[PDB]
């Protein structure tokens, strides 16, 4: 049986006018919109003298944590850009066919820059557009209170291998990368997290989780503190348990309320109103039935703290990222994300081909005849027949009775 | 260099589509099966069962002859064989990043499928398996196939057969929205579909919108196109046989013809109308209505501005007759799927359908459409000792205590007698 020891509480045309004006005015329309809104009255694309004046004072120790951390996703999107493999392949004898995988050409990659931001939003994007080959990635912040993009946002950019840098933010900053303004090259996709205009913007041209799945083997001190590390996002920042025990169901819902009283004061009213809100615990009976309910919630962040990780990989089904195991945690980043997913497979393209000898036209030929003529399709026949005719000159195959009507 | 020797005289959207489907939808999370039935009914004259059984798939199909099930089953094997191929191209692996972490790529189909049928009249029996065919192959374990009834008796005893043979788990003679709408919900079979696919009208095309957003309107849809790349070396009346070929599916299907020669072009400007004048009423309408108003010659100067503009126009069906087709399929970047020399043509049918070019790289009919990634990772302690670490620092700088405590915890459970700077706490 389920059981709900927790359950929830609680549960765009500007974009219209600045995109028409954007469209008929181009670069002109971005400058005002980037003054108006924003206060911006300088540079829009940053020079390669800019970026390194302007990520000067950024420390030796800060920038080595930050490219660890960059590492962590490149490495990851290296191994998976190969999971996608080209091939050639005979079907029918005489019948090649084959997969090509191309990146895209061009990525646009936003950051918002604001507060109780994580610095992974500004390099996930950059690094796996990278990573899978993409060979122009552009990417945007919104100038800080007129001194330019917030130095760690600019110096993730770079780190992460941006071709392109631009301080220009919210809608004029999707419609400049989607229409290709500054640069000349139009982003095939433009991917990062923003406001709700950047979303709709996003629409146009083209919430924190954390799920914890545990036993009887399970830490409920870190459990709980998992939990509480992602309340502290925001009001609206779900955080779920599924377990099969219900010591440990009542162990954190007691322990959660006293790490969050000792926050500091923002964490606390976050992490407060989101464990009241949308915090929610479920007792179930056995494993299969824990994989259900993980499963219909598909929490973004997904960790397992149980015996047998191995079961749980095989049969977990539904999620954004698994995080297998203590150790690991959701504050450690996930390689990519699961559907707003970004990954590697966002940026890349199949085509796919076909190729026969004469020899394969003999029977694929004939058959497709039959098969066109039985459609009432004559022409499609008729593509066939002068293939017939002029490969194999004196054939008389039967090739189906021509259509009338 | 480029010129128009022939110029497109119309261009390709009115949503009354919306309306319907919002009613239907709404009508049918009401009252169900109940509303699918009464729907059938006032739209089709159906009054018969929905879901088929074993006895009524033989019994239906019983008068389609050896020869017809046979032509159809070597079209569905084609289509089969290349998707298990493609199917293996995705890998699962894994890799170690920082020494002890462990990560990787899991690779598995969605659980069910629906595959809609339009089966009217001018429609190809590829239609009919492409989508089952392609689900089966990606080790999807249910796959729900619905065809309106032809005249009363049924499914089409053609598209009936098809479902069948390429491998339907169920069958359900529904037609248009309500059908879409059945296949999404699970209506009749418990089952909800992850996806559904399948050519149709507007109504179709705008439920699946409704229903699945991006990965309802991601397949290629509108009137079927043909596209022929060609140089001095291509032979002419069979271009003009291949171009002719779509045209008569109906008075908007697209041909075109990108070439280097401006013999070849002139040559196939003169024999379309001559092939098109030779077929019989019913396709010599439709084509000359199809060539007249969107047909297009273009003659290019370079290779390279063959491949500029064909990329731009993305044609769901591009045919390549020329010399040194290795360099083609090197550089061509933008089509649905590619007939690499003379021998083979659009008729013999493409493996997949590729994507919505037309609303759009992303998406199509394959294998890939029916499975996901998930990625996970996997530490162990000692690999927390550096990332750890990390976190913590970063999180403090971002102004996420918690998050920085999450790897104080570890810190101090892995590693009781060590000490770390972990950076300043959050005051704020
Ligand atoms: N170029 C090609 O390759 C090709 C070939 C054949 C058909 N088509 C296109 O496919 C479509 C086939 O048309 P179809 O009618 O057979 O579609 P369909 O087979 O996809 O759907 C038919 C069903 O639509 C429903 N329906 C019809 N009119 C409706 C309405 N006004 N309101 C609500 N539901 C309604 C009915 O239930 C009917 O059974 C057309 O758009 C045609 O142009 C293209
Ligand atoms: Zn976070
Ligand atoms: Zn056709």
């Amino acid at each position: 049986m389920i059981s709900y020891l927790k359950k929830a509480e609680k549960t765009q045309k500007v974009v219209t006018e600045m995109l028409a004006e954007i469209q008929a005015r181009g670069k002109d329309a971005v400058r005002q919109y980037a003054k108006q809104l924003d206060g911006w009255s300088g540079d829009i694309v940053l020079t390669p003298d800019q970026i390194r004046e302007q990520t000067k004072d950024v420390p030796a120790g800060v920038r080595a944590d930050i490219d660890f951390a960059i590492r962590q996703v490149t490495d990851f999107a290296l191994a998976q850009r190969e999971s996608l493999k080209e091939f050639s392949v005979e079907l029918h004898p005489g019948v090649t066919a084959g997969q090509r995988v191309l990146p895209v050409n061009v990525v646009g990659c936003y950051a918002p820059a604001g507060r109780y931001a994580h610095i992974a939003s500004a390099y996930m994007g950059v690094a796996t557009a990278k990573a899978a080959g993409v060979k122009t990635v552009v990417a945007c912040s919104s100038p800080f209170r007129g001194q330019g993009i917030h130095p760690h946002v600019l110096y993730a950019f770079q780190a992460a291998g941006a071709d392109v840098i631009m301080a220009l933010g919210g809608v004029q900053a999707i419609a400049s990368m989607a229409y290709g303004l500054f640069t000349g090259k139009p982003a095939d996709v433009v991917v990062g997290p923003g406001n709700k205009f950047v979303a709709e913007a996003k629409r146009s041209l083209y919430p924190s989780e954390v799920a914890v799945i545990a036993d009887e083997t399970a830490d409920p001190a870190i459990v709980a503190s998992d939990l509480v590390g992602q309340a502290e996002h925001g009001h609206e920042s779900p955080a779920w348990l599924f377990t099969t025990s219900r010591d440990l169901a009542d162990r954190v819902m007691a322990l959660v309320p006293e790490l969050i009283a000792k926050l500091p004061p923002t964490a606390r009213d976050a992490a407060t109103a989101a464990w009241r809100d949308y915090g929610e615990v479920i007792l179930c009976g056995t494993r299969e039935e824990v994989v259900e309910i993980s499963d219909r919630y598909a929490s973004e962040h997904l960790e397992v703290h149980t015996a047998d990780l191995d079961w749980w990989l095989a049969n977990l089904t539904c999620y954004g990222s698994l995080f297998l195991g203590e150790e690991t945690t959701v504050a450690f980043g996930a390689k990519t994300s699961g559907p707003n997913g970004l990954s590697v497979h966002k940026f890349m393209k199949t085509l796919t081909w076909q190729q026969m000898t004469r020899e394969a036209t003999r029977q694929i030929g004939q058959v497709t005849a039959r098969i066109s003529r039985l459609e009432g399709m004559e022409a499609h026949a008729r593509t066939a027949d002068d293939r017939m005719a002029k490969y194999f000159p004196n054939a008389s195959f039967e090739m189906g009775t021509p259509v009338e009507v």
